[PDB]
């Protein structure tokens, strides 16, 4: 069996990269779930709870900005896929702000697209540890294409072999992320003009 | 003597299954109560809390969003049945959410039925390791049926003389878990059709 | 000297019935305390710490939500009298369940009454392992009678010569537990009216 | 030179009374401080730590109940005075108890008088092995007093050489303890009205 | 890769210097965000989160006061960028302090320019510890100047090597860090002229 | 580097003394701002923050009675410079009453002259403990004076090398404070002019 889907498109699901030990890749998936709060909290368990926590308040900054949905009187639910002994994720980890965006717009993420890259509270992907060897992993789970830190791009290092196999994608912004993986239509459409302001803002 | 009971409904009590080792199934019987908090907590110990704590908070968030049980001001208390060094239980494991639902509702659970399955917090079953083991567990038990995720369907290898012995049941969502193990009646025919969104939108 | 009293009522006492080594059985009181927390914590230590946890938690379970004592801010405090290396301690025990409720309710315990079994969170006396060789223990102290699980009756095989010297008293769940070791009188009546809806509960 | 002092008021240390090997009685003296914790933690070490933790879990008990000191907020220091192999001690000593009772509360204790018990939760003092060989080593350190549990007193059998040479205190209580060994004054006074409520509750 | 921007202007985002273990000095970027509170929170997580509620707080008093930026009704995301255990911060941090003045009034700061230092609830800057260390670590990330608390002048010893790769310039007043941090313009002049009056009571 | 100014005046900065763990005395400088409310709050985080609380309370009754301030639509920023593990401040501090007078009248306080007691709802210096150490603390510093409660007089014990070093000023009421830390002119003749009455009220 498989903890990730590699193709269709599914809401609140990302196939996020992370390490394990100190250079080994693994896709992690996450799934996002936002709820009534019933004062919202960012409700997450385990080794990776403060990484759910730090990507959940920097992507409800820019939710509360740009899109005006009050985050802040939901629950947002955090669920890794997959328990491993000595996961390394990226801080304020992008997988998971796109998944949170996606359950809360109800728009569904591209499984063959894996990425990595730490949100800024301005909307920024921001530089990470590890790039090669996450792709690699993304190359070994079958996935199409893989989205990076633009300022990782130098950070790419992979055999003849494996280059070719997967498309690395870079980006500098949130809205480039969800303009590669959320599912075309009317409700992204809608969603990505609310985030034209943050990429006029951002340049 | 024996910690697990093979027919009849129980209000709160699930059949689970684990593995002990790297490969030895175990019947892992769940007993879930929950309470008024007099801000809810989990309340587990042992090995497993984790695995409690991530069941709990997945099946908090379907129960918010379909049920509107306001389950973030109760404690939900989670008993596993049989202590063992070495279990492995499965993450967000479905027969501690399963206990969850049937305690908070007061609808019994068929213990002739044992299950083994993650549960994502959108409701989806998804799959977990050694299910031919645990399903070997559930045939030497004396239970009629097991569940399991679909997506563990092929990997099923039993022999011919087990084979026949337990009806394997696989399933997507946990409202087909609901509707094997539930009791027939108003309660379940009232918590299915709240339930049925969760369906709609997974599908 | 011996560290059992083996006739008269005390409160958040408990004569306990446990096994050192792999059959022997020993008479293992417990002694109860609950304070104010000045969030409550389970106060013990040793080997059978995690037998004391998970008695507390049940116990607490019920305690809340039958009869309305804040035990979530109390500290409580467990106590085991004797100890030895290699004891095997039931689940949740009974034992700690009743002098954790004989403390909190201020209503002592018949010391010449035993018991060995698991509380489930429901208020179930679940079986436990050993009865024969408890039931020997009980004996040979001079204790008067034995509350042990119903599902355990099976299990009892005395010498001739220990038949008829105690009382064997097989339970389904802590009411019946609390009917034969609390002293008779006013508070007993109140808290014995409050525990009837967990038995129409579990019936 | 020697470990013990035999006559004075000092504050935070106790004459104990311990066995090293199966049947040698010696003076164990116990030294105890209370600081703030910068939770409280029991801080000690070595073979004896177990006990150590015991007696200050148990001791904590009444003094939240009784006395309303915040003991859970501080961090509480124990020191055995003189490493032995083999020394087995008693379970929830009741000197390591009056030790941290004398530590929070600034009052001396008479270095006269020795003792050995184990504290229950609920403030009684429960039997132990070896009383007299206890009492001997008592008599051999030249102390004038020596407090034993009331259980033990039939335990008493010393030559008619040694009877006579210490006065033996059989008591049930911990106030008993105290009101034996703690310097006469306005706090003692204060703190034995505190104490006085357990005494009720007890008898 | 790198955590840090080395040169340019950008909003929200402010080199900020702290120290790892007792004395190793790094840079540590904080990027700050405010939104409507949909009263306002703070929003920061992980080890150093009271000292954002600290630097926020504080800043809060200058903004209402001379500003009059209504931040009472904002939520101010406060990121620390790299997480490391072990870090130590700057007590009410001005980059923190900075970092929020620069997302409120959407005026960029100058990314070679680190600083540390304590705000008061005045808007004066206080003294820090391991300024040597902070500035050593400006230098090797190729930061061009240094802000750094006056009282703090005679706290810098750097080697002939070091020194001269890096402006030091000592402040008073947080409106000084502002004229060496924010990027010229109408924007500036205006903030800087309200600022004024806080030079003028604090002199 | 230092967190306290020894000499001069400043406006709504004091320094206050404090305890770390038992008994070591802090010099504890308190800065304070009012502000706009934009109904005010008390703005104070960490430790320390209840006592911030009391203390603005407790002032603010006696500003609305005696002078008119309208306190309730103003927020109070109360800072504590350096941060401390296990400080103990003094309920209701005086230097935080103090420094909130300091703010709100713009009547700067003089630095020399360190202060503990407790503010009284009715203008009253009541005891506090530790005073001996904090006095140390306050010549170890450098301070000139240290006003301290009247009642506390009897607690002062310096060594013959440290008395001498500083003047030791009793106070029965927070006018006498006022009287000598706050720099003379219009301003405080007007001021202490409105507390006159406290004190014809409190004699
Ligand atoms: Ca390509
Ligand atoms: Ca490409
Ligand atoms: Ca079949
Ligand atoms: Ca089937
Ligand atoms: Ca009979
Ligand atoms: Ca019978
Ligand atoms: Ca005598
Ligand atoms: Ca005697
Ligand atoms: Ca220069
Ligand atoms: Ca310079
Ligand atoms: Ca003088
Ligand atoms: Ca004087």
């Amino acid at each position: 069996y498989k903890l990730f889907i590699t193709e269709g498109y599914e809401v609140g699901r990302v196939n996020g990269l992370a390490v394990i030990g100190e250079s080994a890749g693994i896709v992690l998936p996450i799934i996002a779930e936002v709820t009534p709060s019933m004062e919202g909290r960012v409700i997450a368990t385990g080794r990776l709870q403060e990484i759910a926590r730090e990507a959940v308040m920097n992507v409800s900054a820019i939710i509360k900005k740009y899109t005006g949905r009050d985050i802040s009187n939901m629950d947002v639910h955090i669920q890794f896929v997959g328990t491993y002994e000595g996961v390394a994720g990226d801080s304020a980890s992008i997988s998971i702000a796109t998944a949170v965006i996606s359950a809360i717009e109800g728009i569904p993420v591209d499984q063959s697209v894996a990425m990595t890259g730490s949100l800024s509270v301005k909307g920024e992907v921001l530089p990470v540890g590890g790039v090669t060897q996450k792709i690699e992993a993304a190359i070994q789970a079958g996935l199409k294409k893989v989205i990076i830190p633009k300022d990782n791009i130098d950070d790419v290092l992979l055999d003849a072999e494996h280059e070719g196999k997967i498309e690395v994608i870079p980006v500098s912004r949130i809205n480039e992320v969800l303009e590669h993986v959320l599912e075309d239509g009317k409700k992204k459409n809608r969603l990505m003009s609310k985030f034209k302001e943050l990429e006029l803002a951002a340049v």
